[PDB]
């Protein structure tokens, strides 16, 4: 997923004539909470890091 | 105008988004109407011409 949903998105893939251009519901929302759950995910690692340094 | 009228037309003109597939009316019988008008307009320029290596 990367960082981030774009609002846009170029798409051409059957039945769709050539290239079309699609529209993303809420992107903005849909960002945030991508990198929130990565950072938490993040802090997730880094805490299971540490017990293990510890064992 | 060529001679013939293609029923398919590959339009990328403002406002349509990059490129899009557009769909012509009648297009056998436009080409045949173009067709005859070249003929018939062929015709007039040899004769037009005939007369003129007559005078």
């Amino acid at each position: 997923y990367g960082f981030s949903v774009p609002g846009l998105y170029e798409c051409n893939r059957y039945p769709c004539i050539k290239e079309v251009e699609c529209y993303v519901s809420r992107p903005t929302e849909k960002t945030v909470f991508l990198v929130f759950m990565f950072a938490v995910s993040g802090i997730c690692v880094v805490l299971n890091l540490a017990e293990l340094n510890h064992l």
